């Protein structure tokens, strides 16, 4: 509920981003073309997403800022902190979307599939990127917290590309990878390319807009966040098969992608030898009928039950974590956030 | 010569650079694999240049800082800034190559061409961009031009993004697009593409790395240093086409590629109507026999003698620049910039 209250406040605030961001075709009018590509690549990418992560940043501040210190320009700072992890979400889908061959994203067709738009995408997801640091600059270059948050940002970005390359580095095309496939794997790739800048990210920004700068307290939000991020990253995997199209916003391609999902992790500890085979012969290829195969594997495997109590046990779990190291921050930071991420159709 | 002196040192340092970048194998074993692939895209990314915008780092600091400042761990921090350049250097031409559909750079097939490889190159990229953020915190985050040098470098990712977009825009695939070719667009991509990364980044890393950071100072240096970037981009596309690919180390795309190249824009001024004709129906495909029409067209117009007359013009209006603007920096900043890049053939 914590959520949706920020959320049209949140949303309405796009336009005031884009048109800074926009602003200097006043001064430097031979860059219009490109900021005017910008805007259409913000305007693309940047929006139809559920806003969890930047959300986070903005009810955080809320929850961790006096409210007699709250002032609007405090405000507009957390509304733009909170916009720059929507950026970076950004950056980081338009080229995933490339590297995965992916299909649709957030409803519509991926960018780079656009008739004109191609390859050159890799350079629009990088433009993403680098908004966030002038909109830190432009916003935050005053304050006390402004390199903490440069640093935090650029962290979380090679942490997250570091799970990427896991991601890539274990997923060959054209190659069996199933011994590739282990839970101790599945955990450290996750760990790097989700959980960093999905969950610790916005909350450590609005720690440190908060003026909480301290190792111990960002440590043990760590614990939780890292935890959190990791079940939100099986959800995705059990989403990309089993989810409804219509609610995702995105048709999934780990199987043809011959990834190291949660659901072929699981399969592998539950598999007979025969089931092996199937799951070798027909995993990581494009062939509709293989993709087909694979589900069915998975449906006679019971994963879909296997991933509801592995929901259960994980929402428990994380509950423990919360009751042991929130402190002394409120729990409701760490609980608004579990509320939105468990039962998550989307 | 100033340049040859420092570049065995430079290139040796390079080991280094690698030691301290996959330094982190040890504490996080987890990232071991990762680790080794960002090793194996810096030894093919990285090396094989000329190593110009590195070195030039390296040189401005001898020559602005107090020989008695010059001690073992200031010349270090000098050497790794210097790297640094190369690394922004590296994760553009990886990700500049796909987006131009190249075959060859530095000698050996692009990176993204490689079996195995592909648009995996994508993150590749990205992880040399980090490298630069890392970098800067590990040798000079106690140092008073830290934040001077994040935002130097942030900046100039942007420009050249912006650049980068300018260029593709007004190229795009399958067009024609001759009526986009002008010189006013020409001047407004190659200054951001190019010249802000390529000769303002280095020499500004050095002068805030030797203590000046005054804006008016910044700022004539810039003069001088936006004009040689034009000179630089002018010659990079005449040799794209008229280089020798063995001193060059990479075939030329721009005709196929639909380039706003200074040739294209050179022909333009200079070509009848049958000649514009011939342009259109040649310029920005595929087709070998079509490429073959375009520069035998430019060779009919004399182009290589327009350019061997710009280059003499060039130099003497950019050594009137220094003589304008140098002071109170030592000319030889910029003379031993200028006499590496005039009569450059690769
Ligand atoms: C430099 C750029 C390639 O870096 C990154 C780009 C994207 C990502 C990333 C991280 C976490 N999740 C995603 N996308 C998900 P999704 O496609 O949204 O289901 P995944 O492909 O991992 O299943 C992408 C991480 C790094
Ligand atoms: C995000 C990434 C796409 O951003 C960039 C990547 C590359 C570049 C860039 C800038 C200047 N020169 C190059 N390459 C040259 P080159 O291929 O080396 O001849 P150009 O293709 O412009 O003729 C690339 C600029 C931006
Ligand atoms: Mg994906
Ligand atoms: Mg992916
Ligand atoms: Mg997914
Ligand atoms: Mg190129
Ligand atoms: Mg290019
Ligand atoms: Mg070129």
């Amino acid at each position: 509920d914590v959520y949706a209250q920020e959320k049209q406040d949140f949303v309405q605030h796009f336009s005031q981003i884009v048109r800074v961001l926009t602003e200097d075709e006043m001064g430097h009018p031979e860059i219009g073309d490109a900021i005017a590509r910008l805007k259409e690549v913000l305007e693309y990418n940047a929006i139809g997403g559920k806003y969890n992560r930047g959300l986070t940043v903005v009810v955080a501040f809320r929850e961790l800022v006096e409210p007699r210190k709250q002032d609007a320009d405090s405000l507009q700072r957390a509304w733009t902190v909170g916009w720059c992890v929507e950026l970076l979400q950004a950056f980081f889908l338009v080229a995933d979307d490339i590297m995965d061959s992916s299909l649709t994203r957030r409803g519509q067709i991926c960018w780079y599939q656009k008739p004109g738009v191609g390859l050159d995408a890799i350079n629009d997801a990088n433009l993403l990127e680098a908004c966030i640091y002038r909109l830190l600059k432009l916003y935050c270059r005053e304050q006390p917290y402004y390199l903490n948050l440069i640093e935090l940002f650029l962290q979380s970005s090679y942490q997250t590309e570091i799970g990427q390359t896991l991601d890539l580095l274990t997923a060959p095309q054209g190659n069996v990878d199933l011994v590739r496939f282990t839970e101790k794997r599945y955990k450290s790739i996750v760990k790097y390319k989700t959980a960093f800048y999905s969950f610790y990210l916005p909350i450590a920004a609005a720690m440190y807009m908060a003026g909480i700068d301290g190792e111990k307290e960002h440590a043990n939000a760590k614990k939780i966040l890292l935890e959190m991020g990791e079940f939100f990253q099986i959800q995705d995997d059990y989403l990309d098969l089993f989810g409804d199209p219509s609610v995702t916003g995105k048709i999934g391609t780990d199987i043809q992608d011959n990834k190291c999902s949660w659901l072929v992790v699981q399969c592998l500890q539950r598999a007979t030898p025969e089931q092996y085979q199937i799951l070798k012969e027909n995993y990581g290829q494009k062939e509709a009928e293989k993709v087909a195969r694979v589900k069915a594997l998975y449906e006679e495997l019971d994963l879909p039950a296997v991933f509801l109590q592995y929901e259960e046990d994980s929402y428990s779990h994380i509950m423990a974590l919360i009751e042991q190291y929130a402190a002394p921050l409120p729990p409701a930071v760490f609980l608004g956030l579990a509320r939105k991420i468990y039962k998550r159709r989307k």
